[PDB]
């Protein structure tokens, strides 16, 4: 469709990613045609009897690392198919700190390929040759970089018009029936059908929740007048 | 096994979960029995001819809620399977960030259940009295909680004894064949056998990636002598 986002994915496990293509918000997506999510798999590029695809590392050491010419020769394929404009990024934890503003940034690509590493990654000149981005969902070390690659793709698939049915704050509390559940009541401002006195009360738990829970985000805002009165009060009901 | 561990998992996606449970590492770790991943969906605990899993929140708003009851009744049944001891965690942006230190806390528990939200999340009295703690794994939306769900268990199960086959740096470079990739060679010191300057020589590079990526990683250091001299050396050639 219009803002349509097609994704090559490099996996040694592409079915993993049936997680996002077949399931919930994102597998409407793939159906409508908002999202396309292509996958090669370096085994598919071996020519050896037992289909390598790991390889040791030069200077020894416990682990593998991706055999390189399978590896490139998918990337390789994937960036044929993607023709002009497709960034190429590598997920791991050396990579730059995923947040939601990145998220933005990646989103107006119209293409993207996603190199999922596996065993202990890639080699180095493979990311100086043919990586345009390295990018990491946070600093945790997982057994794979299909999972970063599978966050990354539902994060920016949100904002892909027509993927849907924030501003630097922790979302506000939600309430749903029943009206008393174990004792605790809803607030009684959201029962009131006031939708000014709604919006400023949820405006004001954001704010105290960003406060108390993650005070550091607040460093990085310039609040407005309201969200600097609603703040202060928090902090003096709060005290 | 030994250390086995034991994840109950509550979503409206179940068969998400196969991405960790039926490839690689993990996939090993579950056929094994070192690792145990349990699912229970609330649409199975719903009662009404549609099997209604949403809910309107009060106070109005664009999005809908995990309904309460079908939700409730699917936690209540993971924690009576689990057992004593069974920590309940929530997945979502507002929770505690995931870290390596995180991961390494969490691996400490035997037992954990771990609740993913769609929609717009859960009900606020839900966190109250069902949830344990809640944690994000970074600072991003996603459709769901089940890709953080997956992503924790994916880390967390990297501690568990016999899974696999850091010390706060990011990881140093690596190499594999072949020796000259597209005009870029090994560095000699990797194909010299000499264990200690190898040693040395990836330490190095670890501390000063770290520095030039990340250098407020640095800071929640105690640098060792070594460490200290090797990343002055870096700064130094670097200059
Ligand atoms: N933090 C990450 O984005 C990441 C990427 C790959 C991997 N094997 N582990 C972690
Ligand atoms: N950052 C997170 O851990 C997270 C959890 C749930 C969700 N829907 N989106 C993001």
């Amino acid at each position: 469709r219009g803002s349509h986002m097609w994704i090559g994915v490099i996996s040694l496990f592409p079915e993993m990613f049936k997680a996002i293509t077949e399931f919930g918000v994102t597998g409407r997506a793939v159906k409508h045609n908002l999202l396309k999510v292509e996958c090669w798999n370096p085994r598919d590029f071996t020519f050896d009897k037992h289909k390598t695809v790991d390889d040791r590392p030069y200077g020894g050491g416990p682990g593998m690392l991706m055999m390189v010419q399978p590896l490139r020769d998918a990337i390789h394929t994937a960036k044929a198919a993607a023709g002009e404009g497709a960034k190429v990024i590598y997920l791991s934890p050396q990579g730059r700190k995923l947040d939601q503003g990145g998220v933005t940034e990646l989103a107006q690509n119209q293409k993207l390929i996603l190199v999922c590493g596996r065993y202990e990654g890639i080699d180095e000149r493979l990311i100086q040759t043919e990586i345009d981005e390295e990018w990491s969902i946070g600093d945790y070390v997982l057994t794979g970089g299909e999972l970063p690659a599978m966050t990354l793709i539902d994060a920016v698939a949100r904002f892909i018009p027509g993927v849907l049915g924030a501003d630097g704050l922790l979302d506000c509390p939600h309430y749903t029936r029943p009206e008393v559940l174990e004792g605790l009541t809803v607030p009684p401002v959201l029962m009131s059908g006031h939708h000014e006195e709604i919006r400023k009360w949820r405006l004001k738990q954001s704010l105290q929740r960003t406060w108390l829970r993650r005070p550091e985000l607040l460093e990085g805002l310039a609040l407005t007048d309201e969200q600097r009165k609603l703040l202060k009060e928090a902090q003096a009901e709060h005290n």
